[PDB]
């Protein structure tokens, strides 16, 4: 089966890749595997595989870490994105994210039913199972528990069960049989969960897949609308209808090459500790004492020699900047186009915690619109930070047509240059913040409201004539004739490969 | 003579440390030569050593560009500063920062006069020479003349005598024997040009000195106080006396092994027209039409084979962000300290385009102070603000401790992490501005007031009882003892110079 639409194919893919560390020497569940993977993330080196887990009992379980993160070289730095969706490894950056959008004006194609899979070839009941048992791992030494869910999916249907939504959201060993994690506004697991809660009449049926097909942990982690099923949009995106079986506890049902899956519920009712946790933009606050939702584990079933994927989240570059900053980012963009603004580009600048979007303006529709900055910044942040979509960005950089909002450098370059402090820019107080940023729940202020701004990054003449500026740079400020000369005599004159 | 007290060795040091391309084939002043020194300045190369300029003629001139510029290596990446400075071309920031601030204790060193030096070799009166047949660059390709100033050293003395300033201001060819140029407050430039003013009795005796002693040329581009002569602080700053030889036509004294000297007059009643120039922020604004200072040049001297420096600014890394950038930054460190703010470091991102100052604060004694955040906020902008040497800095970010000011990627990551947009900062709007940003000249506001910012981030406990966070980096995540395994075992799990 396609690296896209299997775990087990896409971890050969990166291994064919030359993307691939395979570790078969002892590795210690408690922080040793988080270790090497945050020092691969940090580092953008290949993901690591280990292949053999301190604790690692009966097939469970394998780690593969840094599922989503960057390689070294610019040519395929986003490869093992693109190795998620079936794109070539070099793709860029734009051609990823209109990937995930494409679903968008599709109709969805439903997954496909199969009476087994993988996922069924080991099974433990409610008598054979201790999760404290498992080589779970601790993966930041002040962790309140060891996180054994960064990088599967939940499964949850709304009670009329008209949509089954798939999201990533993290989650803890609790004890022998219950994990507590967040569930958290304005999330759909979130949102269904208080659908059930309203009804009144039991805890949620729950799944949650580990090395699902990678084509759904991407989009488990979009913030694709309120009540489309995942399932269908990654059909319509990948061409193909995903087999799913059914749990056997349950009537939901999980992707059938799932490396591992747990079957349970989601209560409406009982919480527990939960967290600290090292988080995407980069920080443990140890002790922190938060309640979680609790779910229960009635049965586990897995792959032969299951593998585990693991985010080893925290300061840059892992999965939680390259796919919630980035994918947050495209759904922004789709939302702006729907709303009519003269959005072309949208991107989360890792420089920024990925708290920052960059919304790049097609500057020649904004001019026959015949507005002003503050008109145009209110409808922006009107439009983003009263959606979902727009939930974990607290600040949007306005910029026109000359910037490539997927180059950091660029975007800084045009925020610290282009918008005037105060100004150029309006504060939004009475909107949904996300607590995770540190100046939001350890801040200040709020934790959960206010903290956003509009940044606009678009000069003056850029809503009225057009631009009235040049770039000091080599390629702005030189002819075309001479740049060539100089690209052309550059070694023989005596001064310093794409791939590399 | 050594590197740092004579322009002509600091060319051999860089020849040398392997840090030339010394081009002997003919270049071209008008673009050519500024266009391979910009494509240095983004590339991080070697400094280009113009020997063959179209146009020189009877020894005027040769150029140097890229002389403050950036090295590819990280080992070495400030070596060419350190070569102004005697100092290890390993040198630190930090180190080349204190080394610029060190005479700021010291008693002056005055300078010595002698009767005469290298740049008396040549000589050419008022009748013998016309600024428009030398081969002054055109630097950009939109430059509203040809600017001969970029990094040469104006001298003016307050009429009284008692303070004789060095510094670096843009100027161009407005005719045969006429330089127009930047004179705008707070300069010291400006501060001397407005004493003569309101004296109204004749023009300003001027001198200005290219190639000048390395060590001289870093003063000129720092915000040394007000009334402070430039020649006592670097000679108590070397440790040495500089020798100076006096002018021909005037009785100001110009370095005895300068390149090139004009003598003349900066008027106190004419102007010309000045610019537009492609800036140190970035850009250049096609057409603008500003008037600026008009200089009467009645005598040039200059040494067998003159080198005229020459920087091509705009876009990173050029001097107008090493030098102004970090210079502005340092004296901004040592103006807090003075005004009893526990300041540790001060530093201009290169990441900001030099727009912003990030200021580490020492929270042991922050927590002594018993403050909070909007107090000090106040304070700290009111101090940097209000000063000249705040002139060119917008935004002042606060960092605690842990964060290495030197390093824009952790600046960037505290920034967007700690501080929370609108009520973690204070906005300046009644202070001088530096109309240079585009969002200032060019922007929505007054060119020349307000548009600055204080942006705390220093977290709340910082102020009280301490950090209450560790990092989710492998540094402080990880035990000392497994992060050590780690590196050790690198390489042999699979996994990938200092110098490089
Ligand atoms: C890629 C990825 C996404 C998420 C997370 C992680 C990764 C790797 C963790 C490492 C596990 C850290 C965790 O904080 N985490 C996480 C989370 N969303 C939450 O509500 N809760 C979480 O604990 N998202 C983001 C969500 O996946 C997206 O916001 C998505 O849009 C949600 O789906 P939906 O509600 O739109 O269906
Ligand atoms: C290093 C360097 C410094 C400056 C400049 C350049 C370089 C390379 C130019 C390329 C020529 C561009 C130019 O815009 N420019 C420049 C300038 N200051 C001005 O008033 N006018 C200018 O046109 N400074 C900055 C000043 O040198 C410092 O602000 C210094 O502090 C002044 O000295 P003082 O008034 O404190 O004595
Ligand atoms: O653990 C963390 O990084 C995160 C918790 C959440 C909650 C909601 C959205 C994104 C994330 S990222
Ligand atoms: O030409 C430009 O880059 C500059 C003009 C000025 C004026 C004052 C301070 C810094 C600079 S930098
Ligand atoms: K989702
Ligand atoms: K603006
Ligand atoms: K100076
Ligand atoms: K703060
Ligand atoms: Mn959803
Ligand atoms: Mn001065």
């Amino acid at each position: 089966q396609p690296a896209h639409l299997c775990f087990r194919s896409f971890v050969e893919a990166l291994k064919v890749d030359n993307d691939l560390v395979e570790i078969n020497t002892p590795i210690d569940p408690n922080l040793e595997a988080a270790a090497i993977t945050r020092r691969v993330c940090e580092t953008n080196d290949k993901a690591p595989l280990f292949n053999n887990l301190i604790g690692m009992k009966n097939g469970l379980f394998r780690i593969l870490g840094a599922p989503g993160s960057l390689r070294k070289s610019s040519a395929d730095r986003y490869g093992r994105l693109a190795r998620h969706l079936a794109l070539p490894p070099t793709a860029s950056m734009r051609e990823i994210l209109d990937k995930m959008l494409s679903a968008s004006d599709m109709p969805p194609i439903p997954p496909t039913i199969v009476p087994t899979g993988p996922c069924k070839e080991n099974s433990l009941d409610d008598s054979e199972f201790d999760l404290t048992e498992l080589p779970v791992p601790l993966i930041h030494k002040s962790d309140g528990g060891k996180y054994i869910q960064t990088y599967g999916m939940h499964i949850v249907q709304s009670p009329d069960g008209t949509w089954t939504n798939w999201s990533i959201a993290r989650a803890m060993v609790h004890d022998k049989n219950h994990l507590t994690g967040l569930v958290i506004p304005p999330q759909h697991i979130w949102q269904i969960h208080q659908m059930w809660k309203k009804e009144g009449r039991s805890d949620v049926p729950w799944a949650l897949a580990f090395g699902v097909p990678p084509a759904a942990i991407m989009a488990s982690s979009m913030p694709i609308p309120d009540g489309v099923t995942e399932a269908g949009y990654v059909g319509a995106m990948t061409g193909s209808s995903l087999e799913l079986v059914k749990c056997d506890t349950n009537d939901l049902y999980v992707p059938a090459t799932s490396e591992i899956v747990l079957e349970g519920t989601l209560s409406i009712s009982e919480t527990g500790p939960e967290g600290p946790f090292g988080e995407m933009h980069g920080y443990i606050f140890p002790g922190d004492t938060h309640l979680g939702a609790k779910y229960k584990v009635n049965r586990i079933t897995y792959r032969n020699n299951a593998i585990m994927p693991m985010s080893s989240c925290g300061r840059l570059t892992d999965e939680t900047h390259t796919m919630i900053g980035s994918l947050a980012a495209a759904e922004i963009r789709k939302l702006c186009q729907q709303n009519d603004l003269p959005i072309t580009d949208a991107f989360a600048p890792f420089e920024s915690q990925v708290t920052w979007v960059a919304l790049r303006v097609d500057t020649e529709k904004l001019r026959a619109m015949k507005t002003t900055s503050e008109g145009f910044r209110k409808r922006v942040g009107d439009v983003v930070f009263n959606h979902k979509a727009g939930y974990t960005i607290h600040r949007l950089v306005l910029v026109g047509d000359d910037i490539d909002v997927y180059e950091g450098k660029d975007v800084l370059w045009a925020f610290s240059t282009r918008c005037r402090p105060g100004m150029d820019e309006t504060l939004f107080e009475d909107v949904r913040g996300f607590p995770l940023i540190p100046y939001m729940g350890h801040g200040n202020g709020p934790a959960h409201r206010g903290g956003k701004v509009v940044s606009d990054a678009l000069m003056p003449t850029e809503y009225t004539t057009g631009r009235n500026w040049e770039a000091a740079d080599f390629n702005q400020s030189y002819p075309e004739d001479l740049k060539q000369k100089v690209l052309d005599n550059w070694t023989k004159m005596g001064f310093s490969h794409h791939h590399h």
